């Protein structure tokens, strides 16, 4: 079939009930992630299409870059991104293929596959270092909104791993300079690890949504921002960001890497893997957020042999053309299949879905719900007892949806009552479901399938 073009159905908005990305036409957009913060550094031409073809096929309509990750940024070519400073006046040379003519090709070969460009203005690092104040951040965002405001497949990011109280008169500077210009285009902040964008910017007109990074620590390593031992819980992120009036879209925006070490530091600490990655996944996303993103330690950082490593990673043991070949990367894809099969503004986090006593740490079940159907991601496995009655229909049909795979199981049909529900596989054995239960009278799933059809496929004609 066709590429989807995602912007055919019109700009991105933030839908009526504050939880949704929608386009104008009303259309959902389901956020899907992939993070190639040194793309326009490390990548050259071929190699953009190459990472950007194998990000389509495995279902990624995002995919974020750090635009600037110094001051001055150098790309593969050896060109610099500024050669008077923040002064843009003469940064295009005739017949020169220049750092930000490199940029524009990222951003037009992600157009063409269908894929918007998250661009991270600048990296939290050079600014935290005070490589760029105040006038600088006005001049710099003028000159990325009028070169990029008429390109459809770009989302503002301001920030990048830093606190929103750290430097916040550059960041707003470069964020009003931006808005000043482009309102066809959404915006947010990325924030420093254990942190979200709400616990500063909430009430900011210039963003859209918030984000938040649950990575990279496990549970009980403070050796902080949040509570002891409530690392690993990503969906304390969605419900602390979304308690904040006005209520506004929330994701995880930068959750533990695949293959990236538990606390990163430390390169013979145990790695996070598919399992992990999954996990904070259905964990976001039903605890009530728009989408999900995700990152691998190889590929965010593009290694290949001869490359020093950042957090553990080895370009002799594995390169990041490799690495796009590992499960978390190509299991992403069940993630955001599974939520646009279902009615998707209505949908709303519902832990009153799970009867009796939930399970602690990876026994939580979690629970979101339409009017007429429910999901209940269950990592462990361990037994459930689920409210029906929340959801519509005298009758309710039930199935099991794999992550791992997407293999969907039909369960049988079931009277509107608290219902015992157990999966047949390992405990803790990487089998984690998606109980999928529908009003009787409503078809989105059928009986009969192994699988879910591409349910994008809706949209595109
Ligand atoms: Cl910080």
């Amino acid at each position: 079939a066709k590429t989807y073009i995602p912007w055919k159905n019109g700009k991105l908005v933030v839908s009526e009930e504050g939880r949704y990305l929608k386009h104008e036409n009303g259309v959902p957009f389901f956020w899907l992630g992939e993070t190639g913060w040194l793309m326009p550094q490390r990548l050259n031409r071929d190699e953009v299409s190459y990472y950007l073809n194998k990000c389509k096929d495995a279902g990624y309509n995002m995919v974020q870059v750090q635009v600037l990750n110094g001051v001055p940024s150098m790309n593969i070519y050896g060109q610099y991104s500024m050669t008077d400073g923040f002064n843009f006046k003469d940064i295009n040379r005739k017949g020169i293929y220049g750092y930000w003519d490199h940029m524009d090709y990222i951003i037009k070969s992600a157009a063409s596959r269908g894929i918007y460009i998250g661009m991270v203005c600048i990296w939290g690092t050079p600014v935290e270092q005070g490589l760029m104040n105040e006038k600088e951040a006005v001049a710099y965002g003028k000159f990325l909104a009028e070169r990029y405001k008429d390109e459809p497949n770009i989302i503002w990011m301001i920030g990048g791993d830093i606190r929103g109280d750290n430097k916040t008169e550059v960041w707003d500077a470069l964020a009003n300079s931006i808005r000043s210009i482009d309102k066809g285009h959404l915006m947010t902040f990325h924030p420093r690890g254990r942190t979200t964008s709400a616990t500063w910017f909430n009430d900011r007109e210039w963003l859209d949504f918030n984000m938040f990074q649950s990575g990279h620590r496990r549970y009980g390593q403070r050796n902080y921002p949040i509570e002891e031992n409530t690392e690993e819980d990503n969906w304390r992120f969605v419900e602390a960001s979304q308690a904040k009036t006005p209520l506004k879209p929330v994701i995880d925006d930068e959750p533990i890497y695949e293959d990236i070490p538990q606390g990163l530091h430390d390169p013979n600490e145990t790695r996070w893997n598919q399992h992990d990655v999954r996990r904070y996944a259905y964990w976001s996303v039903f605890a009530g957020s728009f989408g999900h993103s995700y990152g691998h330690n190889d590929i965010m950082q593009f290694i290949r042999p001869g490359y020093g490593a950042s957090f553990g990673a080895d370009g002799r043991k594995k390169a990041w053309w490799d690495a796009l070949e590992d499960p978390g990367f190509n299991q992403m894809k069940y993630l955001k299949n599974l939520m646009l099969t279902f009615p998707f503004f209505e949908r709303v986090p519902d832990q009153s879905v799970i009867a009796g006593t939930n399970g602690e740490r990876y026994d939580r079940a979690i629970a979101t719900r339409g009017n007429d159907y429910l999901l209940v991601y269950n990592y462990s496995g361990r037994p459930m007892q689920i409210d029906l009655s929340k959801i519509s229909g005298a009758k309710k049909n039930a199935w099991w949806y794999s992550a791992k795979d997407g293999k969907l199981e039909y369960i049988g049909e079931f009277d509107s009552k608290v219902t015992s529900f157990q999966h047949d596989s390992g405990y803790l054995s990487g089998n984690d479901q998606v109980l999928i239960v529908v009003d009787s009278a409503k078809d989105y799933v059928q009986k009969a399938w192994t699988a879910l059809p591409d349910a994008i496929q809706k949209w595109n004609k």
